[PDB]
């Protein structure tokens, strides 16, 4: 970045990139899968039951 | 200056102070004294035909 100001460079790149695309793509990944391990574990407490 | 782009600080001082004041003195010295030097040369010029 142009600038010679000490810490202008970090403070300029959190407020462009906030939060990493990469960070929410595995956020979504793993939350979209919780319904098939819960359901995987309920499968699984029934099979136990009988 | 607080820059990192090649010739921003050049062209700044420039722009900032075109001519400085000890030239503009040293001018306005030389320039007030003319007249005495042209009149010393003329009273010169006058004795030396006389
Ligand atoms: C994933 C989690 C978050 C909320 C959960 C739900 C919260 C409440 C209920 C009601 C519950 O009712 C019986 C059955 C499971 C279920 C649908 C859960 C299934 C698994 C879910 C979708
Ligand atoms: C990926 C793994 C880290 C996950 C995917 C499926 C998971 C399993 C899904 C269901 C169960 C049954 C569950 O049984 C009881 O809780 C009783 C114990 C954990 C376990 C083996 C889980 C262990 C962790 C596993 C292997
Ligand atoms: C300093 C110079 C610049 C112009 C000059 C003047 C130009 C013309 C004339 C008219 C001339 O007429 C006689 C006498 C000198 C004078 C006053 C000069 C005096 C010396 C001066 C002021
Ligand atoms: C300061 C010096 C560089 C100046 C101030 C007065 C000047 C003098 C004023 C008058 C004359 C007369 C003049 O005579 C003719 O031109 C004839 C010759 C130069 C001279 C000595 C000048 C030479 C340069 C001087 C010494």
């Amino acid at each position: 970045c142009n600038t010679l100001q000490p810490g202008c460079n970090q403070a300029c790149y959190d407020r462009a990139f906030p939060i990493s695309h990469i960070r929410y793509w595995v956020f979504q990944i793993i939350m979209v899968c919780t319904p098939s391990l819960c359901f995987i574990t309920y499968s699984v407490h029934q099979s136990a039951k009988q």
